[PDB]
């Protein structure tokens, strides 16, 4: 149908906008602490602690399969990255501190993305 196509065009534009958001968020992690999943070879107990692991590469695979229906789903995944880190790592660690920073700096980008998603429909 013509409708399904219009729908698919919006998802594709949402995907385009979310890709730009994702690159902006990931620039706020210049150390690449959140780039890749936590290694289960190197942290074998990790899933005893964290039930829903997340990272920027895993978000990117989902993004490119157009797997985010709306900004809210994307934000959920970004928040997992931050929240998992803040639980698994103690406060006085480079990792925890890196999450605090990504959260604070990401909020600006996420604020505008919400306005652009509402604005452009």
């Amino acid at each position: 149908s013509m409708e399904q196509v219009a729908m698919e065009l919006r998802l594709t534009e949402l995907t385009r906008l979310l890709r730009s958001v994702l690159d902006q968020l990931q620039d706020k992690d210049p150390a690449r602490i959140f780039a890749q999943p936590v290694s289960l070879k190197e942290v074998p107990d990790y899933l005893d602690h964290i039930k829903h692991p997340m990272d920027f590469a895993t978000m990117r695979k989902r993004l490119e399969a157009q797997g985010y229906k709306n900004l809210h789903e994307f934000e959920e995944d970004f928040d997992l990255i931050i929240d998992n880190c803040m639980k698994y790592n103690a406060r006085d660690t480079v990792f925890y501190r890196a999450a605090v920073r990504l959260r604070d700096q990401g909020g600006v980008v996420l604020r505008q993305a919400r306005r652009e998603v509402d604005s452009i429909g």
